[PDB]
């Protein structure tokens, strides 16, 4: 669409008020941002298996019906995870050309998924049980939109060690998001939205994998054909060789100190976009993490140093 910019308002699935970039054409206000490099449009499914869907549109560019939250939050969140790539790398979008970012909305009915589909984000609004309307989690857009920032980057393919290592690269990217925007910060995955009855819990933890059953040390790892070599459950490993990198701890011998999540960040973005190809493994992205810390730091760093010892904490040498 084409129109006047402007700011609307609304409230998020978590009942919370967020500012809204919308366009005005005719006497309507559209879910369209054309305020960055990369336009941000969020369709609604109408509770349908189709895509994308309709552009969103409202009369009053006020965004408060119930039936608005899950649009509200993926349009809001899309643009954050944009900044922060863009403030932080100087990246224009997921293909750092300006590439839209298009999100859709109320797909199908109690669809308990939300995912990059390979073009655009998609969204289901989840059963009321063990999902709410599944926009409501930054660290959850932050970690699909990442995907796609692999897909036009190293690539890792989603099978073993590869997609382990992809996974893990979205959960430390979705948390780095969700400090970003300082939304109730933490390493706990998808907790704004997983189970809206039960508090306290959450997808999977990065502080602790066990808390869930993930591993939190190559010995303990998954070594079998289910879940594409267990890409869910062994990014346990990866995710808390990033925690420990970045806030520090002593685990399994190993005490390492935190460098932050700021240069945590630098060294993964970096090695995952100048070290990491499709197979790389473990061990591989170690020598790669290392690499790019030694770039960022100089060889003889305190940084190179922290890598080593992460890794080395999570049982990879
Ligand atoms: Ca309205
Ligand atoms: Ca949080
Ligand atoms: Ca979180
Ligand atoms: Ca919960
Ligand atoms: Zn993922």
């Amino acid at each position: 669409v084409t129109g006047t910019n402007k700011v609307g308002t609304g409230k998020g699935v978590l009942g919370d008020t967020k500012s809204l970039n919308t366009t005005l054409s005719g006497s309507s206000y559209y879910l369209q941002d054309n305020t960055r490099g990369a336009t941000i449009f969020t369709y609604d499914a109408k509770n349908r298996s189709t895509l994308p869907g309709t552009l969103w549109a409202d009369a009053d560019n006020v965004f408060n019906a119930a039936y608005d939250a899950a649009a509200v939050d993926a349009h809001y969140y899309a643009g954050k995870t944009y900044d922060y790539y863009k403030a932080t790398f100087n990246r224009n979008s997921i293909n750092d050309a300006g590439a839209p970012l298009k999100s859709t909305v109320h797909y199908g009915s109690n669809y308990n998924n939300a995912f990059w589909n390979g073009s655009q984000m998609v969204y289901g609004d989840g059963d009321g049980v063990t999902f709410t309307s599944l926009s409501g989690g930054i660290d959850v857009i932050g970690h699909s939109l990442t995907h796609a920032v692999t897909e036009n980057s190293s690539n890792l393919i989603y099978q073993n060690e590869s997609g382990a290592l992809n996974e893990a690269i979205s959960d430390i990217f979705g948390t780095l998001v969700e400090f970003y925007d300082n939304r109730n910060p933490d390493w706990e995955i998808g907790e704004d939205i997983y189970t809206p009855g039960k508090a306290g819990d959450a997808l999977r933890s990065m502080s602790d994998p066990t808390k869930y059953g993930d591993p939190d040390h190559y010995s303990k790892r998954y070594t079998g054909s289910s879940d594409n070599g267990g890409v869910h459950t062994n990014s346990g490993i990866i995710n808390k060789q990033a925690y420990l990198l970045a806030n520090g701890g002593t685990h399994y011998g190993v005490t390492v100190t935190g460098i932050g999540k700021d240069k945590l960040g630098a060294i993964y973005y970096r090695a995952n976009t100048q070290y990491f190809t499709q197979s790389t493994t473990f061990s591989q992205a170690r020598a790669g993490a290392v690499q790019a810390a030694a770039d960022l730091y100089g060889a003889n760093s305190a940084e190179v140093a922290a890598v080593k010892q992460s890794f080395s904490a999570v049982g990879v040498n």
